[PDB]
């Protein structure tokens, strides 16, 4: 897909929709079976349309900026625990020309505490969106199991919204969250 | 993949292993967007290997029964709120046998109240397996969006464990989908 600089993405015409996406993650010393290290807890969401994506949403008229809407979309999607933290410009990573009509996507990534992250998993089922535009949260498995396939490689065979799969890969590399 | 009656599978030597799956569902009057009926809320686990499947698991020998073992497995995976109900032999649907691995797979379905099922979802992250063998719970979308693609058919392009996708399609056919 077509990478764009943030400023050129804000410059696009009035017929463009802007959509904001957050990778929310925290460190995880946990060990699966006491032997495979999780390394980090990273969240993704099953969308209404059967696809895996990131938390976020379309920025609306009364949004004074990308971040105020992003955070607003998160609270609607994840519930009150999202209020504990605020995704900010420093967390911004990239902007992409999405798919379909005139849509451009902004990708953020925000390190939390494991308690913060867990507190968002635990309340996510009382949110406005849940059971409607949102079907379920899952953690991205960062390990590859003994048969060579189960874990991350298998998990990437799933359906992703737009280009989420590519943004995820890029972010695990840039943030060093594998190997 | 062959189909077996229960007593046939229960006769088989002790070294054969047993795996038991439960499809938990509940009527959901909900309307997605105000326009698309949900009909039923059904739950699926995303297992540790990246594959989606029903809650369930292997029986160990401290499990007396197919059902104790199944019901043991659900408490571990979904938490305390699984105790609201017990999956019984009356909810048995079928059994299947594989090629290579010597395991019989038994399939169950258990009708909940919607509040029962939401308590299972709400309580799910305090379950022992959460963040280890279970990565999270999804609902199954039973609709198809206008495009013929978004919804159930895309949900079906995910990766699944074993006979889950099939077991789901089987259960949807009986329910009136
Ligand atoms: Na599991």
């Amino acid at each position: 897909a077509r990478r764009l600089e943030l400023g050129e993405a804000l410059a696009l015409g009035s017929g463009w929709r802007h959509v904001c996406w957050a990778l929310l993650y925290a460190p995880d010393p946990g060990m699966l079976f006491g032997r495979i290290p999780l390394r980090y807890a990273i969240l993704m969401q099953m969308r209404f349309d059967g696809r895996l994506g990131f938390p976020g949403g379309f920025v609306d008229t009364q949004d004074r900026s990308l971040e105020d809407g992003l955070n607003r979309e998160l609270r609607e999607e994840l519930g009150e625990a999202a209020a504990a933290f605020r995704v900010e410009r420093t967390d911004y990573r990239s902007s992409h020309v999405g798919s379909g009509p005139r849509v451009v996507a902004h990708f953020y990534a925000k390190r939390l505490t494991l308690e913060e992250l867990l507190a968002v998993e635990a309340g996510a089922t009382r949110a406005k969106d849940h059971g409607l535009e949102v079907l379920g949260l899952v953690r991205v498995p960062l390990y590859t199991l003994r048969d060579g396939v189960g874990g991350l490689p298998t998990f990437l065979e799933n359906s992703f919204i737009g280009s989420a799969r590519e943004q995820l890969l890029e972010a695990l590399q840039d943030l060093g969250l594998l190997q």
